[PDB]
């Protein structure tokens, strides 16, 4: 699993469950092409987005649908979504975890890149 | 001043100075139209992006060019930029402060919205 | 003003108003001695805690009473308080802004240190 | 495992390895009594701090030695340590994960409390 996403909720103190997300890869014409998508599990995780063969170097965007998550909880949010845009770089063996911590008017995101 | 941006550096413990950013507004055709741009001052603030008249209801995107900021400090960071996407002025005019706190592999953002 | 505190609320998207906090300074006997206290204003800021003369070198602790803040908003939060412990003025006088961003189960803090 | 700690590094984009931490429980005389301690693993985790029988309701403090972590990396940090102070409450079956994301001048912490 070269790419996985972990989403946490700072209001409930829990994983953020059933959060939809879309992953895009930047194409040659500078447009965002759909690459992978899914919904977070009961543990706030989304595994199986891609494979080592498919996940080549390039610029990727992970769009997390935070607005729909907060609306389903009956809480007024600020953001339309949270976006994480990064370049995947082959240095040596790398596994990427994108983590996000959500609040109605704020979000934080970090990357955990390991061998 | 209805839209202000404050950027802080979590490595140095300082305002993030000379950070470029571009603001876009979603048009009727679902494309991102350029709206305003500028760079942060010595206090890490960017003022005067727009006016109460021009800042109508809409979906806005603030793209903070964090990769250029870190590269100039000798750090190869994870993200291409930090993006803040939100609906503005849909319940009438509000004043928005978008704040961002930057690290090489992480960022946080929050909004302060006043009437 | 050599020591200022700014507190924001990530649920409401507003300054965190009327937040109490207590500042302590470590004494020679390794105990926390009371140093200053106050509460945040309508802008979420607390100014005038100390003076350049009184704010000598030392280890300081800023204890922000976040549990009382959330309880008054109808939220039973996770933390008792948010604590910020740091050495100040060990390379000469500096001006410190301690910022905190609050959610019911999370908090973030940063410092802006200027000469 | 009723209590575990996850520490991440926002400068390196990695787990924070070999971070020492101390857990204390508030005693009747309002003093902090040592309860458990250890150092984070290669995954930034610290497991086996306590057991379900020992981890009773009370006020706990997790002190993360961030200063020594940054000094070992040759980076000047702001904080002496990061403190997380909370009440453990029996509602139903609960497992607590305290997570922290570290930068030299900032830290963020959240709680993930699950069944
Ligand atoms: O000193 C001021 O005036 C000032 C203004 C805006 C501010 N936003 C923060 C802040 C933002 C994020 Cl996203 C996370 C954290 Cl920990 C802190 O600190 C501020 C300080
Ligand atoms: O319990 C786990 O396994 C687990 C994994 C990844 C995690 N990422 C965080 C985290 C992320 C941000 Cl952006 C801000 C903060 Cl305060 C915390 O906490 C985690 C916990």
């Amino acid at each position: 699993c070269p790419l996985m996403v972990k989403v946490l909720d700072a209001v409930r103190g829990s994983p953020a469950i059933n959060v939809a997300m879309h992953v895009f890869r930047k194409a040659a014409d500078d447009t965002w092409e759909p690459f992978a998508s899914g919904k977070t599990s009961e543990s706030g995780e989304l595994h199986g987005l891609t494979t080592e063969e498919e996940f080549v170097e390039g610029i990727y965007k992970v769009e997390i649908d935070t607005k729909s998550y907060w609306k389903a909880l009956g809480i007024s949010p600020f953001h339309e979504h949270a976006e994480v845009v990064f370049t995947a770089n082959d240095s040596g063996p790398r596994r990427y975890t994108i983590a996000a911590l959500l609040s109605p008017y704020s979000y934080s995101t970090t990357a955990v890149v390991t061998n």
